């Protein structure tokens, strides 16, 4: 954790290759050394700063490749890593990126002075074809048989890590993820979760927002502020004639007599807002919805009036479920599904309270609560998302295994094991690195004692057919066992692309033994090196 | 209090993270040690500066943390912990944040040379548990039975201590608020009580503008001045057809005789203001008021004209509650519902005198008077809101206790007795916490002889089953006992909160002993770190 | 290979301790690297350069430690452990200055995240226990029994491996180390056999100067160019009576009468060189030596005159052995036992021939001739001194054992099988470093086919009981088996020092993870540290 800033010297690159690889892997590791330090289980506390900004975070890999903007052309490269895997979102992501960024060190040494990284490479992928194996189950233990509801509280043990509950902040969450479930389109369920927490007096225990919260605003001033149960109506949108379309060129030539004309527009759209009103439906929601004039009339008949531009509250509202497919200047009489009446509870907090009724309809439901405030609340608001979609996008079937609690340490004793097969080149740098794939879980561990190696042993005894789990950190070590949450992770699928990731990235960040570069500038303001 | 604004070196920061986090500790203590200095029932002057301005204050913690911008990250981010406390406002919290504050430092030593805070978290949070606890009535003594009237004085007893009237400025600014009381929908009370004091000559005993204010003009010129019950009028914002919606884009294309045109124009909105008159209302308020012509024939038909922008005043007229839910454009002839026909008492001290008539309606009135001048006032004119406020927010149900008066002191033995459950660690510093909850209650104490302890000895006897309350800094030195006004809190509500916002913050305050950053810009501007 | 003269930054020493290490470890890994290029064994080639001046060499430590005067507080500190073994010189030290630099890298890491390295200092010093257990022969194929001109010729094939002769260049230097060892004081023998070669026209081969050089000089003129078999004088400083003792303060006061004053002490020294020649010895040799008057008289008497300050020449000449311990002032008419008569072998090559006669006497003679040019002798001439000396000092009993020839690769495995004793620790880092004092012998491999390890196992074959040598790296790669060469060294001991710089060195290399300073200063100039 020495050359601050990537040192910041070798300003626009030049020189020769051969110790460059050595220097991309210095650069590599030290950023992975920086992410480990409490990242994943570990997890805890990384401090920030900035000119003038926030960003507190924990167990997130996105954020802090969010920055470090660049120090040398070998962070910026591996920051994608992390990112290919930050597809399919998940924090236990770029713990996996460190257990990839690691072994690629008693590999990069590995044959000291062996050009061919090819029979590394021809190694990891083969560990991944491992993994695919033991996607079906390994663990035995818990195997894939336990209540869902069981593995839905182990996201909630994991959280953010940093979680005010640490226990069953769950269910809460879930009940709206067991709906999200039901919509299963992979991604338009994560949508109707999204948005916020807080936004309440101080804090404490409050979850859920039901069935509908869809839409942002103290609704425009008439009196959104009263008429409770102003009902089901879900006009999404009045625009008014506003005598635009026009610019005519020319038009209105003629003086005096406007006397008409100008009451005769007012009265135009006075009769469009009198035959919506007939729908006897009464609230209004809009982005370009001002028509003042008839907003009056809509005041009258319409509890109140909105104003301005949350499409997204639109498509949350296609989620309140009130068919609003066609909307277009006038006359539509069917469509009114929309819930039920009751809306509003003013006042709370602050600025806005804005929630819709409710006439059940399990999804397409919002998901946001005062839970507590913003800093502290931002962090755990976020990750218990997380929580709620990763599992979302692997609870559909094609999977079946424990994981975590070093089902991954025993794991890997079978990719040592398959070491057996004499070639793969022959050191088996396959094998060596499945050495590896058995330290990480360790290097998980942390400390309980002091260092490591000692609970080790503790893990080889009782798994040749007996299974792994359990291995925990809080004061209690537990060797193995139940519900120790063991590894909370069935959902196990992310390992079989935190597994990938590394093979693919790991290879070629390695075998780039050359150059490093001197390079002309593509961006800018970059001309000439300086060395030589 | 030394490195003057956060000494002003480690330009954009760097380096290592485990001296940071007593660097953290350090930024954190000295932030609360210059307001723990004569702030809460210390609570006398903090003297400000800055390049040509003015912000004197007491016991106000907004305030001090408007202020002092960054100096370290770590003061901006517990800048936050005030403020999220300043939610559900009052003065009480910032001393509470000093508390918080303050043993965090027992704690950061703690078990000195434990990487393990993950215990003192649990002892925070239970000690929360224990404040849901005391809410219930843990004092004894006043209970919760006593007049509200008599909490209502409390509160004026603490004002903002800097208060002029060490005494009964009380039911005064407490009927308004008595009436606020009525209305108790969560802040449309503090809305209503809202604005100023002073505007009058010279200072002394005034208060109330008991029934209306809710306008802020001597209202456009005619003859405002004149005229006293003008009567219940109460059109808010005539706007006259100008000729203007038009824009035609061709109009009025023959010449000469536009004799007719011009004067009918001018007939078309006297027979709109002839017709508003027929109300017999007279009175005119309004925005978007000004229509010259008939402005000529609504002085003959409406004692005066007014002309600009106060649209707070509309919403405070709403509270006048003339109902002025409909006004657009024209005819409109039901309602008129606004007090009586007397008003504006004129020219006294300056620019503007406006106060409506009053036909009885207990609420959604106004609160301000001539009290004393700016900035003596301005800091007792705010405190004594924040004391109408506050109070407002607790005065409903769901709490009874005596608060203050070191009932504190002893709900800390109580925490420090369960310290007899011995597992939460074994330091259960949890315990040793509570030790500081009681020391910080000593550290309320400020002087008296010198120093202190000498009176903690003093709250130990007689409380065992006895109670606590009393203690006090004016000269008589008040072990316990009555009427020295207790702790004035109870409403004792805020410490549910004050509690809690320690709790949270004071966590991830800490486990924060990594890094402390060597960030890149994300404000600006910054760019590269020097050191090393 | 980066980071260019220390990189150049880190301008007089700061900041924390525990990323320092890593960075003690990087500094002395670097230069160890360095050096390995092409040391030892691989040998050939190390550039120099500078500001004007020139040092090209093969196989030396001390020549490369002369160099890079600092960059880092690290690399000076371990010049030393070079420097501790150059003491008792040879060319196999720094070779195994790189083996014991080497595995501190899988030490260092080792136990990753292990504060104890007392484990690992147990286990050094205890192969160093086992390096006196294998000083008594381990070999038993060479065993000791061979005769000792194989030997030496051992060393001849080693040379400085640059040499010229890739073969027998050896007994030539060998007699006169034969006569050497019968010296055998430890360092008066290689003090004969000091000082050049070249100094002759053209190259090839020549050698010996076989009893006597023991001056250096034309001898001054007169005539020192012809007197062929000029005798056997031994006179090694004659001086004058120049009138000078005196100063006496006040001398010659009366005119005149000096014509006998100064006859008469030309006279003085006449009659003392007229019965030094009576010695019928006739040559001088003389430091201080002018005695022009009586050096006339000299010329005639004693063939020539010699004049100016080689002392090193009358220690040389101590080995000539002419009796020369007492030589003060006048008449000494006992001793005369240097040589014969023949001398000075007139204007060879150029500037001076001196070369004395020879009437035979082993020791205590001189080793020199016109062998090669400057530069490109500079090197085989000191190389092959370093041969001649180390190979001196071993010669004499208290050690039995083939050297070299990989019988290090299994007396490692014998280090590795004492792991068998489970407790040095667990890990047995004695055992673990084992792996690289077998790792080692193997970096020394240098190439072979390609990389290595491919040999290793080559090794493993034919060695239970067989027993190591002959690891050739000439076109015909010997896995084992007879003359070739084995391992040159029996003289095997070095080994033992080059084991124990190792286990002393490297633990209190390591251990030292802390600070790394922020130095005041001690030298010039400094003052004040630049980081924070």
């Amino acid at each position: 954790m020495s050359q601050q800033p990537g040192v910041l010297p070798e300003n626009m690159k030049r020189y020769m290759g051969r110790d460059a690889q050595r220097m991309n892997i210095l650069a590599g590791r030290i950023i992975a050394e920086t992410v480990r330090s409490t990242l994943g289980p570990k997890g805890m506390d990384k401090m920030l700063v900035d000119d003038l900004g926030d960003v507190v975070v924990t167990n997130d890999g996105v954020t802090i490749l969010r920055e470090m903007s660049v120090e040398h052309p070998a962070a910026k490269m591996l920051i994608e890593v992390a990112k290919t895997q930050e597809k399919e979102v998940g924090d236990g992501t770029t713990t996996a990126v460190v257990v990839a960024g690691e072994l690629l060190r008693k590999a990069e040494e590995l044959l000291d002075q062996n050009v061919h990284p090819t029979i590394v490479v021809k190694g990891y992928q083969a560990a991944a074809q491992k993994a695919q194996e033991l996607l079906k189950t390994i663990a035995c233990e818990v195997g894939a048989q336990d209540k869902e509801i069981l593995t839905k509280i182990a996201m909630t043990s994991i959280t953010g890590k940093g979680a005010e509950k640490a226990k069953e902040k769950l269910a809460e969450i879930i009940v709206e993820a067991v709906s999200a479930v039901v919509d299963d389109e992979g991604k338009v369920d994560k949508d109707l979760i999204k948005i916020e927490k807080k936004s309440g007096a101080s804090i404490d225990d409050t979850e859920l927002i039901k069935g509908v919260l869809v839409d942002k605003e103290r609704v425009s001033a008439q009196m959104p502020k009263k008429v409770t149960d102003a009902k089901i109506a879900l006009l999404n949108c009045a625009i008014e004639i506003k005598e635009t379309e026009t610019d005519a060129e020319i038009r209105i030539t003629d003086p005096a007599k406007l006397m008409e004309f100008i009451e005769q527009e007012e009265k135009m759209l006075k009769d469009m807002v009198a035959e919506i009103k007939a729908s006897g439906a009464n609230v209004l929601f809009c982005q370009k919805g001002i028509d003042d004039l008839a907003q009056h009339y809509l005041a009258k008949e319409g509890i109140v009036a909105a104003r301005r531009v949350k499409k997204s509250d639109m498509e949350k509202l296609a989620k309140a479920t009130g068919a609003n497919v066609i909307t277009n200047i006038k006359d539509l009489s069917a469509q009114d599904l929309g819930d039920a009446g009751l809306v509003e509870e003013r006042k709370i907090s602050g600025d806005s309270m804005i929630f819709v009724e409710e006439c059940k309809h399990p999804k397409a439901v919002t998901m946001l609560i005062r839970g507590t405030t913003e800093h502290v609340i931002e962090e755990v608001a976020r990750a218990v998302d997380d929580a709620v979609g990763v599992v979302g996008c692997t609870i559909e079937d094609g999977r079946i295994v424990s994981g975590g609690g070093s089902t991954e340490v025993e794991l890997s004793m079978k990719l040592r094991e398959y070491a057996e097969g004499i070639s793969g080149r022959e050191q088996l740098a396959v094998r060596a690195f499945a050495d590896a794939l058995e330290v990480i879980p360790r290097t998980l561990a942390e400390n309980a004692g002091l260092d490591a190696i000692e609970i080790l042993v503790k893990v080889r005894a009782a798994h040749a057919s007996n299974g792994n789990k359990c291995a925990g950190l809080n004061v209690f070590t537990g060797a193995v066992e139940d519900m120790c949450e063991n590894g909370v992770v069935e959902p196990l699928r992310v390992k079989t692309q935190a597994i990938q990731s590394a093979a693919e990235s790991t290879e070629m960040l390695l075998r780039i033994d050359d150059v490093i570069a001197a390079e002309k500038l593509r961006g800018a303001p970059d001309m000439g090196d300086m060395g030589g």
